[PDB]
């Protein structure tokens, strides 16, 4: 009832895709997360042999955007020759949490 499912924590745009293929690509994951907000930024997460490791970043216009997804896209289908289906959750950069005066 207009309740529970709104209310994630971690202001962030930016977005941790896992369960991904070689043959899905920046191209695909756009196209295919863009349906749930505007993407301004998109980075797959590849090695030497440009083989999708299995994870790439996705950053949206907007937050709001970015749960969107999530919300469904989160767990939804199960990209070919994939263990579990689509795991889109939010991402966590680098911080630097520690005393203030010492």
């Amino acid at each position: 009832g207009s309740s529970g499912s709104s209310g994630s924590r971690g202001e962030d745009r930016k977005l941790f895709v896992g369960m991904l293929g070689k043959q899905q690509t920046d191209e695909d994951v756009r196209k295919m997360f863009e349906p749930f907000g505007t993407i301004d930024e998109c980075t797959v997460l590849r090695g030497p042999d440009g083989t999708s490791k299995g994870c790439a970043f996705v950053k949206f216009q907007t937050h709001a955007e970015a749960q969107a997804a999530i919300n469904t896209l989160h767990s939804s289908r199960t990209l070919p020759g994939a263990s579990s289906s689509l795991v889109v959750k939010f991402a966590d950069t680098e911080k630097e949490s520690g005393p203030s005066s010492g």
